[PDB]
DNA sequence: AGCGTCGAGATC
DNA sequence: GATCTCGACGCTCTCCC
């Protein structure tokens, strides 16, 4: 399914002259990434395009570049004004005419937009818009209708297209009403983009939007620049480990910490602030005035380094230079973990994804499923399925996590040499230095299964009890059926081995509620236990035991350049990263050159940007002129 | 009633 | 010095918009 659009890879096309002209001089880029040239060409031939790329893939270019090289205006549908504002700010920073009708623009300002569009001489190529605006306001419609007639409606871009699927992680009703846009404007090319790896959703997007035979541009959803860590969660020193970790690796960079509840966010946020870390809580419990102040401070890096957010609310804001993302608890599913931690490092620079794990968090999350009241169906059983798939990600400490994540989406092709060919972004499992031998413990398992069967006739021994008992400890509750046999086993391997008999469907768990809300998991038996007792299924387990002077100047240079962007930001009324992105800055500093003939040969440096932001930047770069050796 | 935490003492 | 064990003591949160 990962096709090759050999037809669209040619530079022989008529538009190719002007397109490359805008690609080099307006955007300032030099080389296309995977499926970029193919997707761009296709869009410019009037084809219905469907873009599937992971975060940071390069989805923005697939519609932003065609709009610049097209008669008329491209109409882009986005789900949030926050996303819209960020993209328009990036575009206006390149002197590319664009604006938006989100709804919080007063009718007077709104009308000024409709004016520039009506002249039929519009200089504006990109018009971002929210879905309820199209649905509710028939004022917008009467404008578009005029553009269609003069053949100036270039195409309908549908950003975040996964919002149309009820099977998607972010469903929106107004996206269902997008089919009415194609009905009135059938001649107009439609383009859908998404960063969803879930194929069942990818398929559903096409079915719901009723796009007739599109060009499907797929890609490997492996996140090339994310370091995946799983770490042992000693509860109650999460904040300390986060504080310690952040200060060690990324003391002066923004990040996110995801917590299950609004309260735990406040708690996490509180602990960090009083120790001198710029942390704020972020969730739906905040007043609207508060919410706006948080995102002001976090996005612009003005008095807030870290937000402590609930998953639902954390999706609502973003910045491209998020250097780390920490999950304080255990995510509900692997797709969820992937999309959540995936939003780190959109700017393509290395970023870290830390999951704090303990199996205790499982029983908590297990009870949440039982409680909630939309209806206890055998679909909510699947919420349990996803959960088990998540634990597997955490318990698997040998197989490359990149393979594990992609395997969950069923991605085929990925080379397991990646972490080895790319040491700088290796995951923890491939980071783990030593080897381990797998042994057969069927003998040991039989005794165990027998033990549980005897005292169950729900359950009467939790995992901890069972481990203490089988470890031959002195905290053990009963020294009868298997006391002292896992004497060989450490309390690390004894633990994991017990975590692996609840993952092979060998021992299920009991969810008794307590004399209080925190539920306990008594151990029972798992269906497959007899296929083991039959003399059939075999079991296996795997016991687990200076800077140089020029390099010093680029650091100093890069330091000043960042603040200059921050200042230019407040002046031009724009986020600091919509001036120069992190990669642009990093390459500028490493040249130490003031020669514009060398600077324009760097990604992100354009004639316009080096003209209205140049003077301030070149001044700083002049100081290091005597170092460009 | 289970469960981390954590100081004191065993063990390497 | 660093990791383990024991066992007394203290806290346990139907989540998210
Ligand atoms: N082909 C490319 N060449 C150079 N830089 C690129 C390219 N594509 C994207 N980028 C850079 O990557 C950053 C984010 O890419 P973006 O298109 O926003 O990814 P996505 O839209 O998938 O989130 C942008 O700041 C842009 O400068
Ligand atoms: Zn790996």
């Amino acid at each position: 399914r990962n096709l090759k659009h050999e037809r669209f890879q040619s530079l022989s096309f008529p538009h190719t002259k002007e397109m490359m002209k805008i690609f080099h001089k307006k955007f300032g880029l030099h080389n296309f990434r995977t499926n970029q040239l193919e997707a761009i060409n296709a869009a410019l031939l009037g084809e219905d395009c469907f873009i599937l790329m992971p975060t940071g893939g390069g989805k923005s270019l697939c519609y932003q570049l065609p709009a610049c090289v097209s008669p008329g205006v491209t109409v882009v549908i986005s789900p949030l004004r926050s996303l819209i504002v960020d993209q328009v700010q990036k575009l206006t920073s390149l002197d590319i005419p664009a604006t938006y009708l989100t709804g919080d623009k007063t009718d007077s300002e709104a009308t000024n937009i409709y004016l520039q569009l009506s002249k039929k001489d519009p200089i504006i190529k990109l018009l971002y818009v929210t879905p309820e605006k199209i649905c509710a306001s028939n004022r917008l419609i009467s404008t578009l209708e005029n553009l269609y007639e003069r053949k100036l409606l270039a195409r309908f871009v549908i950003d975040e297209a996964h919002c149309v699927s009820q099977w998607g992680h972010d469903f929106r009703q107004d996206y269902k009403r997008m089919n009415m846009l194609r009905q009135k404007f059938p001649s107009v090319p439609v383009m859908a983009l998404t960063a969803t790896a879930n194929p069942r959703v990818q398929k559903d997007i096409l079915t719901q939007l009723k796009i007739l035979r599109p060009q499907v541009f797929s890609m490997s959803f492996n996140r090339h620049n994310l370091k995946y860590y799983v770490l042992p969660k000693k509860p109650k020193k999460v904040a300390f480990d986060c504080l310690e970790w952040i200060r060690k690796h990324h003391p002066y960079d923004s990040g996110i910490i995801y917590c299950l509840s609004r309260r735990e966010c406040d708690t996490m946020a509180d602990t960090l602030q009083r120790d001198g870390l710029a942390a704020l809580a972020y969730h739906a419990g905040l007043s609207d005035s508060a919410r706006d102040e948080v995102q002001q401070k976090w996005i612009n890096q003005d008095g807030c380094q870290v937000i402590c957010a609930t998953i639902a609310f954390g999706m609502g804001i973003d910045k491209p230079d998020v250097r780390f993302v920490i999950h304080a608890s255990l995510p509900k599913s692997v797709e969820g973990y992937y999309q959540e931690s995936g939003r780190a490092g959109r700017d393509g620079e290395i970023s870290h994804c830390l999951l704090f794990y303990t199996y205790h968090d499982v029983t908590r999350l297990k009870r949440l499923i039982m409680m909630e009241k939309d209806g206890n169906h055998h679909t909510r059983e699947t919420h349990f399925n996803n959960l088990y798939s998540m634990v597997h990600y955490c318990e698997n400490i040998t197989e490359c996590r990149r393979i594990q994540l992609l395997a969950y989406f069923g991605e085929n092709g990925f080379n397991p040499d990646f972490c080895k060919k790319h040491p700088d972004v290796s995951c923890d499992n491939c980071c783990k230095t030593k080897d381990y031998k797998t042994r057969d413990v069927t003998d040991d398992v039989k005794s165990i299964v027998r033990f549980v069967q005897e005292h169950s006739s729900s359950g009467r021994f939790t995992m901890n009890m069972l481990v203490d008992i089988f470890l031959g400890s002195k905290s053990a509750k009963i020294q009868s059926g298997i006391f002292g046999k896992g004497s060989a086993y450490s309390r690390h391997n004894a633990e994991r081995l017990f975590k692996k008999l609840i993952l092979d469907k060998i021992l299920d768990e009991d969810l008794y509620i307590n004399a209080n809300d925190q539920a306990i998991a008594y151990v029972m038996l798992g269906n497959k236990a007899q296929t083991v007792l039959n003399g059939n299924l075999k079991v296996d387990f795997m016991e687990t035991e200076k800077v140089s002077q020029r390099e010093e100047m680029v650091k100093k240079c890069l330091g000043e350049l960042t603040e200059v962007c921050k200042s230019l930001g407040k002046v031009f009324g724009v986020h600091y990263f919509n001036i120069f992105n992190t990669v642009t800055l990093k390459k500028l500093a490493e040249s130490l050159s003031s020669d514009p003939e060398v600077l324009l040969q760097i990604d992100g440096v354009t004639e316009d940007k080096l003209e209205k932001y140049g003077a301030e930047v070149i001044s700083v770069l002049q100081k290091y002129s005597e170092w460009t050796s």
